[PDB]
């Protein structure tokens, strides 16, 4: 089976100023996250902006990090949505260019009930041959998959776990208490994530770790090795970073940071907007605090 | 320019068992909304499930609806998302197919900023040249449009009004206050609408009026004349209903009562599923105590 | 039985500038309430800071009320509390120094349940020989007492009434429809009370009252005799005073609003704070505005 | 200077059947958890009722502990309020019955801002020399202080440490990086307070600690000590008791559970009400299943 543990960026979507995709800052990208010691890459997820890219454009960019990365590092696509239907069709290209796994958000917008969510992924994980990574962010989702849900569809076939995106780490706890041994439970909320491994869950996926994958690495590293000094040390260097990548909505932020540090250009696509001129020092100081810049 | 105003269905879409759209079911539905008072209706929003239709059946129900309506009412197109290039595609196909105007919904799950939401909208009005209804409903989207760009907005040709769905009484009156006199606020919270449009607002898109066209259609004349006697009889007959319809998230519940008044068939497509049997009695009991059963 | 209806401003307990009481300045205000067409005051409520007034501050701002206002006004004192034993002992203080009924707060900070709520008021009522109106104020007490619960409590002796300090407007029609005769639903959002009373409520108990006692009289005689549109232009002409008299936790814009006045002078005690220099400006300007200035 | 760490149950006040203190349980209770290795006790704090006792019970409860635990652990006395002027006079009175510190709520229910939660604090500890420990607990006060209110404070002569109960995590990281040497940072939510005190944390105010102070005292010690496998082996033991107990409003569950082990009798006071029956055999299976029945 397919592996995923300890550190996985949910990497941007590099573009050029006019918003169209730079694949050559994305290879750049991809090498450089392998060799600062990144374990494994979410290709267009929420941080890769995967609403406003166009379907040849999602499966482009899978294909391209699916070819970059060589087989080096797993590759994991973001291949969800609202629609059960669009959601598999997705699914399906992923796996025809050769990605690892898909990640899949429950659906936002339209408030499935808690069966609906269940019936939702079954049906993924059923209709395509290919591991399923669960995605619960009710913060931008508004639907919640409980913790029930979560462990009914760790009994599906094909579904290996599920990123928490929810910072609460006693609903963490529980699911790390109950998980089936194959069911891994990640991060997606990067300020609790050390928490969240410490307590026996299996990674991070993060947005921290696109401008930090080497500390970012250490930190998985020490944190699934219980090893809680040099997690924490870590940690605390990284907690404005945590913070203020967050200063507006995530990827804004870490896309402006990228481009301070010189690996992309300024392209983002509405309805999202270049990070506010008004965050700009602090996000700076941020970064200079980290020795990024 | 176009007129909307008073009672405006957001009309479900009504599919056969496996999902498929039914047509025939639709254009009935049409006509007896027409019979009944029904003074426009939106066409593929939220309650026409538009997060699981293709574009070509999201074209085709507004190409339904504008052909059979004959141009006895209007009829609003659903043409929004968090994309900004999706959302003039579809409004350039809303246009094509002879709809009145757009209900744009704020962009859910990416979450943008103010100024976001601002250069969204803008560039939707700007790019088609058809009304442009905003959509303003946070529990679904997270993002809120704040009423100073709300109002903002209200300068830019085209944006002929806002439906305020986060039913916040306050928030309405002060729209209404700074409102231009060409931009009209209608309720999107059933529950409130009653309240919003006593205060000066312009009608109500709504659920309720799905099953009770006439006495909807006889709530908003009576509160937008000031009735306000008039106007709370026939709320109160119905506050039951506006409560059981969301028992489930719309549009579970309005599509299940309008199964059970033989109006339409079962059909609903995942992630949504049929009203929980759990439900049944509950809603049908508010169904019969207001004469609709 | 006593009759609360209309305008029933939450008034201020003015102080010296060490925070002791200034009784002159009380019974000046009463006067002034009277002769500018208040119905009835809610006397060391919340806005009389009963959380920082000795038991006999609390009781002789009371019996200063009562004597002062010479019964043509009624006087309902607050006398509640998170404490069942203290609850009955104010209550019984209330009586005995004339009050016609006391405002009875749900429990804040110990989250009763709703058994808990119900035996809490039931056992007040049954104390003291003396009305009731009980308060609901989530925003405050965390704890939120159902409409279910508040309709058995109107069952009880003594209980006349309650008010809903929520803004929640839905909540508000379903216990006007539930409500018995005897039983009175009462404002205490004054940015949505236009909205309750029109659907047939009976009477705000508000803040903004304290500094346009004459506008809120008017307000609140023509919102209960249905008439809208006399309601709804006062109401939007108060519209930005409704909020900023909340741009720091009330009451401290309020008393400050009256020290601008020239109605009191600037006492108020710790953890509360005079109202905020930074605030002024806007504050004063709502006041300007509204003719109060 | 007093040093508290550890495991630090909020003990409850065993009360007889009709609501009297009884102080034979109380004592016998202080003896058992010395025993079984509790480091320090919280007394007629949140989880002590404090709310419902008299001054002279709310003494009369310190004093008490403070003679029986004999010096053997620390005492801490609960003192806060939302008045400044009580809290100085209970905390009078706790140093007079030889208290080692107290323990200061922020103010609940008049939602004072960040400066007047700042001057209050301050001026408790000023008036009285003795030890003050902070506690936020937002959830049931509304007003939350900020760290960087809680940071201010740490700059005052006597304010020794905080309890934080809000279970956020970044914040009590953020807390814990920023506070100077001498401020000591205690968890106050026992479903997170493992990974408060892995970060860098000092203790745990608990409730679970009063039904397994045992079990409790070796999880703070290891999780003090940074051996996060022990720590987590313990937590994971106690999870469905750290949620249970909680089924209801503390101390209505823990207070219940200790009935059941034969510690106390069933005495608790109005607005608070005995575990619902509902509830019984939930907290029964987590008691049994912790070995505890």
């Amino acid at each position: 089976g397919i592996q995923i543990r300890g550190s996985v960026p949910a990497i941007v979507t590099p573009m050029l100023e006019d918003g169209g995709l730079d694949l050559a800052a994305f290879r750049k990208l991809i090498d450089w996250h392998i060799e600062e010691g990144t374990d494994a890459l979410v290709v267009v997820g929420t941080s890769g902006e995967s609403a406003t890219l166009s379907v040849d454009e999602h499966v482009l960019m899978i294909e391209t990090a699916v070819k970059h990365a060589a087989k080096r590092i797993p590759i994991v696509a973001g291949a969800g949505g609202n629609s059960t239907t669009e959601a598999i069709e997705l699914s399906k290209h992923a796996k025809a260019v050769g990605a690892d796994a898909t990640l899949q958000v429950v659906p936002y917008y339209n408030k499935p009930t808690q069966e609906g969510i269940y019936r939702h992924f079954k049906a993924i994980a059923e209709a395509v041959d290919l591991p399923v990574i669960l995605y619960n962010v009710p913060g931008r989702t508004v639907a919640d998959m409980s913790n029930e849900t979560t462990l009914r569809l760790a009994q599906v076939p094909g579904i290996i776990g599920v990123k928490d995106a929810t910072g609460n780490i006693d609903r963490a706890a529980q699911l790390i208490k109950a998980a089936p041994a194959h069911f891994s439970i990640y991060s997606g909320d990067d300020p609790t994530a050390i928490a969240l491994m410490l307590l026996g869950g299996h990674g991070n996926i993060s947005v921290t770790a696109n401008v930090a994958p080497r500390a970012m690495s250490e930190l998985c590293r020490a944190a699934l090795a219980a090893d809680v000094k040099t997690a924490r040390e870590i940690h605390m260097k990284l907690l404005s970073l945590h913070k203020h990548l967050f200063i507006e909505a995530n990827p804004i932020p870490v896309k402006w940071a990228l481009q301070q540090m010189g690996k992309i250009a300024g392209g983002i696509r509405l309805p999202l907007t270049p990070l506010d001129e008004r965050c700009h020092e602090t996000v700076r100081g941020a970064l200079r605090e980290a020795g990024l810049l």
